[PDB]
Parts: C-alpha cells; structure tokens; sequence
C-alpha cells in the first residue's frame, strides 16, 4: 500500500473526513435533528438544563414556578416558595419569610442546534403570571430575537447559536417559551399538505431533557461534553465539535 | 390651547379613547393572543387556576388526578390520596379511608378571552380514566360547547365567554380538556401552508399558569383585577375592563 | 467574627447544617470537603462597617 | 549574566533567602503576629482545634462544656449530655445513661507560634466549675508553664511551641485557659502609655479560628500544613517551615 499521510490513497483519512461531514450535513437535512436548550443559573452555581430535540422544529415553554431551583431528595422550604409566588404573582400578595428567593433564576442561556434557521427563533418571555407584554391585550405573543443570537465557534465553524441574559434585578420575574425551526434552504414545505401529519407526529416524538446539575464544570464535563453539545461558559469560552470536512 | 372636555382639540382625551380601542382591537387581530381559563372549585373555598395564553388557537388538557385539589407544602393525605383514585378508576378497586375525598373539584369554570371565535371552542369532558363518552370506540373526542357560553359584559361590552358547570354528585368525577380558536374574519387561513410552521412554533411559545389560591376573594383581587382578565364570580357578577372606543 | 460566624443563621429553620459543615471544609482548604453545592448561598453578599461619629477615624483599624 | 548557583551574583538566590528571612524576622518584631492553638484529641481520632492570632499578645479561654466534641449536623446525645455535665459538676448531680461520654477530651495540646516569649505563657487549668485550684479562695489564678514546653524544630528552627498532656483518666475533666505574649527583647513596653490604646485595640482585633477535623491526618494535611503553622504529631513528628536565612 502507499504510506498514510502521503497520497491521495488514504482512503482511511478520506473516509475519517467524510464521516465527520457526513454527521454535519445530516443534522442540517429535512431528516435531521433541531435542538434547544435553555440552562437557568441559580445564585448556588448549579444550573437547571432543559433540552428538547425534534425534527422540522423545536420549542420549551415554562412557567416562573417551573424555572425556579429545585433540589431532589432534599429541603426546598417549599411551604414558604408558595408565599414567594404568591407575593412574586402580585405585590404584597403573599406572607414569605424572605425579601429574595435564591430558587429565582440568576441568568438564562438559550442555546440552538446549528441545524437552526436563526431568523425563525421566536421567544415569549412573560412576566410571571404568564403574560408576554404587561396585558394581554397589548401582547404580540413573541419577540423574533435571532439578531441576539451569538455563533459559538469551534475551528471556525458554528456549532450552536446562544442568547444570553441576566436576571440580577429583584424585578426579573419571567415566565418562558423559546421555538426555533429545522433550516429548510428548499422550496418544499415540511409543513404543506403532503407532510403536514409528519410535522403532527414530530411534535409527540420530540425526545426531552431535564436536569439540575451542581456546577457549570460538572454541565460542561458531563452533559456537554459527552454529548458533543454546544455550549458558551460564563467566562465566554466556546465548547462543541467541528465536523465539517475535518478529520 | 383650547379648554379640557369642551372641544375636538382634546387630544390627550383623543389619544386615551385611541389607546384603549388599538388595545381591544389589537387583541383581536390574527397577531394578538387568545386566552383560556380552567377554574376547579374546592370544597374548602380555594380555587385552582389554569391558564394558557398562545396565538391563533389555545387549549387545556388535564387528568383526574392532576384536578384534584393540592395544597403546596402541607400534608395532602397522598397515600390515602393514591387509594381514593384506584376506587374512582374503577369502583371499589382502592383501600381508601374515606367515602368522599374533598381534593374533588366542586365546580368547573372555563372562561376564554374575547378573541376567541365562540363556534370554535370545543370541550372533551372524559371521564376519570379519560375516556370521552363511555368507551373510546363510541367516542367522539370532543363536544363543540360554545352555545352554552355566556358573554361577560362591562359597560355593555363582552370582555370574555364563561361555561360553568357544578360537580355536586359523588358519581361527578373527571378528566377535561377544553380548546378555541383566535377570531378570524378574513378568508386568510393561519394553518394554510403560508403560514402553517408559525401554527406549530406557537404550540411551543403558548405560555402557562397555575396556581391554587385560598378563596375566590383573593383569586378576584390578586389574580383577575391585576391583570384586567375576565371573570364572573359565585353571585353572577361580572368582572373585567371595557376598552372598545371608551376612555 | 469568625468566617463561620458570618455566614447566614435561620434561627428556627432549616439551615443545610450539615452541608453547610461541609461547605466550610471546602473554604477553608480547596477541595476538602464533601459539599452538595458549588456557591453557599449563606455566604456574606456584602459587608458594611459604621461606626458612630464619637470615633476618631484615624483610629479605625480592620 | 553569570551561570546561576555559582558565584556572589545570583541575585534570585539572595532575594529568595532574604525573602524567607524577612518573613522569620517581620513575625518576631512587635509589628508581628503571636499566635496560640489548643488541640483538643477525642476518642474517635478527630480534634477540634481552637486559633488565636493577634499582636502584642494572644490567648484562648474554654468551658468544660465548650472542650467537649460537638458534631456539625450530627446527633451529639445533646439532652444526656446535658445530664452527663451535671454529674461532672458534682458528683452523682445528673441523671445520664453513660458512666463515660466520648465527647470529652482524651488530651489538650497547646501550641505557640516562635514568636511567644515563653517565659510569659500562662495557663489556667481548671476544674470543670471553672476553679484553678479546688477552691476560688485559695486559687493563683495561672501556672507559668513554659518550663514544659518543648521546641517544634525544623531544620534546626524553632517552628513553634508545644506543651502536651493527656486526659486519660475519669477524673480528668477540665476547663482551659491560656495566654503568652509577644517576644518583646527592648526597652520599650508596648503596654506603656504611648502604645497602651493600640493593645486595647489588638484585643478586639484578634482573629479566632475552630473547626473540628476527623483525623490527624487531615489535620496535618489541611489546617497545619497549608498554612505554614507548626504541629507536633502523636508520633512525635515535627511539622513546620524553617524561614531564617533559608532558601
Ligand atoms: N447560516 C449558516 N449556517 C451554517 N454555516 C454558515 C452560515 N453562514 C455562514 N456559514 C459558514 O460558517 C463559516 C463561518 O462563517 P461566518 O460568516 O459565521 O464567520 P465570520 O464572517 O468570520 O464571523 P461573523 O460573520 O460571525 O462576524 C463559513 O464556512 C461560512 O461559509
Ligand atoms: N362575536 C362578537 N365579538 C365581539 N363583539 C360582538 C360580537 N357580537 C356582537 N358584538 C358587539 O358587542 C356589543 C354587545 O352586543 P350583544 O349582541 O352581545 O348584546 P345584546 O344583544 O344586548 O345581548 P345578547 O345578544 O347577549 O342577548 C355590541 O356592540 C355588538 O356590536
Ligand atoms: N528564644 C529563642 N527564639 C528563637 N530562636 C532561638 C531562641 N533560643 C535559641 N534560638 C536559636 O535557635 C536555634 C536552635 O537553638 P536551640 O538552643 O533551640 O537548639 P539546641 O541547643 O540544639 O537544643 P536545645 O537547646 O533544645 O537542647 C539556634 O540558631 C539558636 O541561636
Ligand atoms: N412562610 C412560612 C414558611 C414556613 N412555615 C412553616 O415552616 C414549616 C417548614 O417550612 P417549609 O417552607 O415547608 O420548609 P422545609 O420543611 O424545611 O422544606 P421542604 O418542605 O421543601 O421539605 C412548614 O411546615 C410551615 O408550617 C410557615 O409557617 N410560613
Ligand atoms: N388508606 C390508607 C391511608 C393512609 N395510610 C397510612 O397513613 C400514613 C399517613 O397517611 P398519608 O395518606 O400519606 O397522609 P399524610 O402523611 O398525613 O399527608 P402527606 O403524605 O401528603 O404528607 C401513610 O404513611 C400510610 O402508611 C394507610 O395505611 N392506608
Ligand atoms: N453533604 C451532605 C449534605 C447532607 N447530607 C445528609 O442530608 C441530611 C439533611 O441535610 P442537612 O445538611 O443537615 O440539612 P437539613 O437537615 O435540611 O437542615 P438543618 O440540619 O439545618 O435542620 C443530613 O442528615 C445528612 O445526613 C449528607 O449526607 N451530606
Ligand atoms: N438521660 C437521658 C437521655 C436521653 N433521654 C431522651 O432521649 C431522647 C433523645 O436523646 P438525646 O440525648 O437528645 O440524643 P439525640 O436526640 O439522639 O441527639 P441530638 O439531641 O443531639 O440530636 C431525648 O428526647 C430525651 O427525652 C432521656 O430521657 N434522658
Ligand atoms: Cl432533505
Ligand atoms: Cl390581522
Ligand atoms: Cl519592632
Ligand atoms: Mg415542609
Ligand atoms: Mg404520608
Ligand atoms: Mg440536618
Ligand atoms: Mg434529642
């Protein structure tokens, strides 16, 4: 044979290369995945993960309640977290034993597949009765927030698109929903009458995730990285694989 | 300038009676919300909410067990809880220790925003193992309720649709879901292929609330009012805000 | 005040005590202890010190 | 430049040793900290230790009560042991279910940092009512015990300052108190009238450190060895950090 590394007829390297772009262009087809995820950052270091994963197109939505910090198997003063809704629902409405619950939300990622088209990303971020924009009257049921998206990049090519925001403030109180829809470059319609009941069934088929990890290392070394996810630390480093045309 | 109240050129009272009539109207174009609203009415006075809030069309689907009354961080009796469902399931197939559980809801009220088209509401009220109408193979999945909705009106004007109906009976136990449509005049279909992919990114950007509060005092005071929602209380009294062409 | 003695106390409430044992291992040397938790929420945000204007500032030592 | 370690010109070499000797020296001028640790061994091998740090002169004073184990977030018997510090009081004065509690020390080590004059250290030994000497009457309310304090050597240096003993016997069952001041070789007293006021402030300022450790061993690996502070281990081995014109 010829040595590796030297001619045209490394078909081991030919072939490494093709797997890889292969897996690439795959995810970015109509049988391919779209994901999201939304990670909210607790004043404790650990961070709740949602993760949905679907084809043609993708959504989480929670409530306030449902985003505040939960720990399994342990005490959560969850008497008093009801008065904490109850005064977080309306002022002075509830009779808490605290000003500020450190079950609330610090900070929330948002993060899309690169399988994403970033000008399809609708999000509805609610007060915490529910509400997109103060009255539901006034409501448009979503802001299109893809300019706010970032690249996160590894050897030059994206590996996911995230939108970050803090909520520092006593009055950041949100409820959320996120959606996001499969790049279709084509001119057929995954939704159009000839495949509308498949986009019905990738709704029931869409695979979901949730969890609370201790640390942002532990997130990072254990549900990023194994999994091959993209993800943006608080220091602003850019995890994920690059698999376009690479060995 | 001219004097207050005493001319055409009162355009602070111009501008407040445009204001309010852009909220009411916005509400009911094709980009504004539609609204729904489970009420489950407990014996102890308190008063479980369900809202979701979505465009184009909204629904609300819940179990038998997930009705039952639920008292956050207090004691639920949820063993004996677990044994009252076997024996409402089927009859006599639990141990419970109690002939009646008071976690039974009393009464149902379901209440849709003014955006709804009242032809479209349609209500699958299934019995306890969640079956439509007796046996699925004589089911039809829903009953379009919407003549039975009564208009909640302030100053004349309907501000939301109420179906209520009272559970007194021990044979009264349910599972309910309950779905409308956005009003939609024009000859535009929001699911035609156009526009049919947002249809599907709003099933995922529908935001939700729940929450239990004490007495229907509290639920008017903290919940309705606040956020200018509709309501019609125990006495027949209607609540909500008037925007149509009014200041 | 001792690093311990700073940190939050709920008089007649849970507290993590034990954790929070746990947690102070963790402070005092890296990676000594067996802590549930990355950041203990019990730990001082802030610290303001006042003192009356009978002292003389010159005086104040910390 | 000349080749390090070979002649008068390796300037990181005399800066190094000078470093380290400035160190040594700072410690034992009157600008310096003096520092005492009592260690109190319980019978399953952990110990609390107990640290003063302060300028001009430093002590540590404990209860009978204070010296026994305490266990962070464990059962500690709390309510016979209540009964067990009645019957150590006054003899046959308490209602316990133990003829001995494990709580109670098997032995005290007092240590000073190098920069004490241990001809200035003072101990109050007491009985477990807080009595010197058997009765208030006839108590001098101190030994000087710095006779029996044996030099923890490194190297050559003294490190520090150690004064054993054990408490192995039913009968023993004390309260502790101790004190040494800071090595002060000039004419100048630092208690005088022009520094009076500034030893008032140092005894607000003192910095006080507990924690009970399990074994020894962590002892030795993460409270001594960490902070460069000297320890003498049952084994007799010296732990310590030689500084004097040492590289
Ligand atoms: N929507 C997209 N989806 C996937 N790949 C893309 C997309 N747009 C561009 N690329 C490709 O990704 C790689 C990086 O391009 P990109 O334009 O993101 O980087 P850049 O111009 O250096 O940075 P930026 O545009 O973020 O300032 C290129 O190979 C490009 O062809
Ligand atoms: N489907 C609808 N959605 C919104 N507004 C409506 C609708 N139908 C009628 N209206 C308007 O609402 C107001 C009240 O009309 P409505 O017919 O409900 O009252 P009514 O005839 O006095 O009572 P009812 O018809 O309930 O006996 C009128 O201004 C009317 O033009
Ligand atoms: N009070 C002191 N404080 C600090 N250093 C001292 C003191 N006394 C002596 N030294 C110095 O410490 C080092 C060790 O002296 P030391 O006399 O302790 O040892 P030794 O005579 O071998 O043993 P020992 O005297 O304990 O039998 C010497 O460099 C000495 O000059
Ligand atoms: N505003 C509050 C907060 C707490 N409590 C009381 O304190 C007890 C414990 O508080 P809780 O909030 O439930 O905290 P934990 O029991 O410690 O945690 P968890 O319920 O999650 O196990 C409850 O039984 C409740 O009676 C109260 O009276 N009112
Ligand atoms: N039909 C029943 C009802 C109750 N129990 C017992 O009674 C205990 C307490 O009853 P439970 O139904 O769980 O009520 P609470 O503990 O008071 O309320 P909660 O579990 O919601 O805190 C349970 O451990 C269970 O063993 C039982 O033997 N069989
Ligand atoms: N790192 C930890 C934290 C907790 N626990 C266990 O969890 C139980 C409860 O945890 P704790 O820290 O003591 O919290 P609370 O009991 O809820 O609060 P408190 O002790 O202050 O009343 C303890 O008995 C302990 O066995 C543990 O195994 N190891
Ligand atoms: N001489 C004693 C010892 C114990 N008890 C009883 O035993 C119970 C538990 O004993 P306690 O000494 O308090 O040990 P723990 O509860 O196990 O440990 P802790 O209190 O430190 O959590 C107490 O409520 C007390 O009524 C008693 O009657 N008389
Ligand atoms: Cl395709
Ligand atoms: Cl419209
Ligand atoms: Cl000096
Ligand atoms: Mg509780
Ligand atoms: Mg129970
Ligand atoms: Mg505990
Ligand atoms: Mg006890």
């Amino acid at each position: 044979a010829d040595v590796a590394g030297t001619s045209n007829r490394d078909f081991r390297g030919r072939e490494q290369r093709l797997f890889n772009s292969e897996q690439y262009n795959y995810n970015n087809s109509l049988n391919g995945e779209v994901s999201v995820w939304v990670y909210a950052y607790y004043s404790d270091g650990s961070v709740l993960v949602i993760n949905k994963n679907s084809q043609y197109k993708v959504g989480i939505s929670e409530t306030f309640k449902a985003l505040k910090e939960y720990r399994e198997g342990q005490h959560n003063d969850s008497y008093d977290e009801y008065e904490v809704n109850q005064s977080i629902y309306y002022p002075n409405g509830g009779d808490a034993r605290k000003f500020h619950s450190n079950a609330k939300p610090r900070a929330i990622q948002i993060i899309f597949s690169p399988s994403v088209n970033v000008r399809t990303i609708k999000m509805a971020k609610g007060n915490a009765v529910s509400v997109p924009d103060e009255y539901l009257q006034r409501s448009h049921p979503w802001e299109a927030t893809g300019i706010k998206y970032r690249k996160i990049k590894r050897d030059g090519e994206i590996v996911g698109y995230s939108h970050y925001f803090e909520l520092p403030h006593e009055y950041n109180s949100i409820s959320l929903a996120v959606s996001g829809v499969h790049k279709n470059p084509s001119s057929y319609n995954v939704g159009s009458a000839h495949n509308v009941m498949d986009v019905f069934q990738s709704c029931d088929l869409a695979l979901r995730f949730c969890n609370r990890y201790w640390a942002e290392l532990e997130l990072v070394n254990h549900y990023i990285s194994p999994n091959a996810y993209p993800y943006l630390d608080i220091n602003n480093h850019s995890y994920g694989v690059a698999l376009s045309n690479r060995q």
